């Protein structure tokens, strides 16, 4: 045949997609590693990003006052060293309340992290949190527990993710709430990924926004103040704490912030 | 502060990028199966491509004689089930010596898989396969050799991918040659992915495009021929065949080639 056709895989037409409009709630003390790690996650996207940094009351910053009347494609509330609390017994908990309702409203889809995925389960659909006995502290075997999920679009069927918390909420409690989905769990871990109202929610308990040496750090730090705390489990080789961390959830904690970007935050229409 | 600034990640500007022309020389039977793999494994990248498919001489198709006066951007060369002939034995060597000649020159970038790579590491550097006494068969762990490396971009430390084959290349052949740099082992199974002379050529010894149940498949293909062929490794559950297969590998055939097409096939100025 004179004329032979050629397979052209169209570019992505991202050009004239109005910007996200993200919002970042840094529940933190350590501010600034937090932050710069949301930051590149959230560079997973072709699509141009405007955050804005939001935090409590008790210069990039706002807080909710001057955004209550706004609309948001996308918010991430991070965790908080908090976790031992009731929650009611956090400060600024009638506050964090204000937003969570107004997430419900006016952001698309929130994403939940570590201790905000605990308040955000708490607050929203009653789940509770509760103590263990020692630190859940370390890289973890995670399974897939659904099939054709875009915020799972991409996922090894097992994959690593970092759980740092001496917390925890119960697969049971989860299963319980039907607006709830159980995305990913592990074994040993429990609960990591959980969807609520189809994606008006993401909650992540653990890690997986994690940089190489975050888990080292904590080590070093609960091992300084003269805490009794384990090595990180499957981080150092041998478990020996002078070793090179091995990262073995770099391509999911990309992964899960990409989709959610991609399919959550973005939306069509 | 009155006026606050806002952080924008700014969108890919990809749209006035001229497209990338990719051709894909298929030297497989089972043509139709590759050809898929291979085109969904190519959608992982926002620039748009236009794919040529090429084959050998003993309508979409082209052979080398309608392309030798062209230049592309870069090309594809997949196994094929020959094996266990010597190089030369193979009724189309002389014109894929040709290609392969010709690839140096007029491709920026070619990638190299299973038997094509053994092919390519034979020809422009003189590395011999040899045979297994069994077959390597199964999805691996494999560890990253090399830091910094683009087409490692997003990888894992530890990374599983596929490996079907009854021969092999070693790596002290490979670490002899100055222009090939090792990229990706296995303990078990040895090496996977290598580049030479920068990405010119890149080689994948495995087979990351594999999809879901190729293996399966080749399990049962080859056990219904009446061969002694064992389970796949770490790919039935409690290796029982009647099980679905378990895909730790999916994450990372998409990112080596989203990384090939982003950083070797794609280049500025």
């Amino acid at each position: 045949e004179e004329n032979i056709f050629v397979m052209t895989k169209e570019r992505a037409e991202t050009q004239d997609i109005r910007a996200l409009k993200i919002a970042i709630l840094n529940l933190m003390p350590t501010k600034q590693e937090t932050e710069a790690q949301l930051l590149r996650l959230i560079g997973n996207t072709p699509l141009q990003l405007d955050v804005h940094l939001l935090h409590m009351e008790s210069s990039f910053y706002k807080t909710f006052r001057d955004i209550e009347n706004e609309k948001f494609d996308g918010l991430i509330i991070t965790g908080a060293p908090v976790e031992t609390l009731s929650f009611e017994e956090v400060d600024y908990w009638e506050e964090l309340k204000r937003i969570m309702e107004y997430s419900k409203t006016n952001v698309t889809s929130t994403l939940h992290i570590c201790w905000g995925a605990q308040a955000g389960l708490y607050h929203h659909y009653g789940v509770q949190k509760y103590p263990l006995k020692e630190k859940m502290f370390g890289v973890f075997e995670h399974e897939v527990r659904e099939q054709h999920v875009k915020l799972l679009q991409g996922f090894d069927e097992l994959f690593f993710a970092p759980h740092s918390r001496h917390t925890e909420v119960r697969e049971s409690d989860i299963r319980e709430v039907k607006e709830l989905t159980l995305l990913a769990n592990s074994e040993e871990a429990g609960v990591h990924l959980v969807i609520g109202q189809e994606g008006r929610q993401v909650f992540a308990l653990g890690h997986s926004e994690y940089s190489c040496d975050t888990l080292k750090q904590e080590y070093e730090r609960d091992r300084d103040k003269g805490l009794n705390i384990d090595v990180p489990k499957n981080y150092f080789k041998h478990d020996n704490p002078n070793e090179k961390p091995l990262v073995r959830w770099r391509s999911h904690g990309n992964l899960l912030f990409s989709n959610w970007l991609n399919y959550y935050v973005y939306q069509e229409t």
